[PDB]
């Protein structure tokens, strides 16, 4: 795999979103991997509905948090609508997939990256954007304004984001806190420290959709 990967330069990443007060990061995370894999397989970049996952993933807890892998299984099992037809409201409502007509896209499954393995994650990122989790509650992460983030942070992961790239000394993360946070909405997190958790627990739980 190359020294540098940036799925934004291959046009597989849509604009940075803001999840708002809602703890819907798990849905935003899952969506950017869906947006990535559909662009990689069909050449078409579309935005898909975080709100639909928010409303429809019964295993997750809406704005109280949830599981990227459950959201990803939902899209594998049923499908997902365009963001335009099912826009983000920042509040869990009822599942309205059936009122929105046919699904815009479907995936074929979900795989977990082998946990606590930096190489395994990098290999997956070289293939497609990956849903990863990290500890975002620390003030240093929240006040991140740019550069390669090394912490401080622990491993109490609490926030789902998407890895969309990497370089020799970092992994490139799309956050869902709007374009004003970090590097126009992104954070580069140090890799290669030999801590098997990853910086801020980044290697704890990583998932990507499969599309044949």
């Amino acid at each position: 795999i190359p020294e540098y990967v940036d799925w934004r330069q291959k046009g597989a990443v849509t604009p940075v979103k803001n999840q708002g007060s809602c703890g819907s990061c798990w849905a935003f995370s899952a969506v950017v991997t869906i947006e990535g894999i559909i662009k990689i397989r069909t050449g078409n970049l579309n935005e898909y509905s975080e709100q639909e996952l928010l409303d429809c993933d019964r295993r997750s807890y809406g704005c109280n948090g949830g599981y990227p892998w459950s959201a990803l299984q939902l899209v594998a099992q049923y499908g997902i609508h365009y963001r335009n037809t099912y826009p983000y409201e920042g509040v869990q409502r009822y599942c309205r997939s059936r009122e929105k007509g046919p699904y815009a896209a479907k995936t074929d499954g979900v795989r977990q990256v082998q946990p606590y393995n930096e190489g395994a994650l990098l290999y997956s990122i070289a293939n497609q954007p990956v849903s990863v989790v990290l500890e975002a509650a620390g003030k240093d992460f929240q006040l991140y304004r740019g550069g390669i983030f090394v912490g401080p942070c622990g491993n109490k992961v609490d926030h789902a984001v998407a890895a969309v790239g990497y370089g020799p000394n970092y992994i490139l993360i799309k956050n869902s806190w709007g374009t004003g946070w970090g590097e126009n909405g992104y954070i580069r997190i140090k890799r290669g420290t030999g801590n098997s958790y990853g910086v801020c627990g980044l290697y704890t739980s990583s998932f990507y959709p499969v599309k044949n």
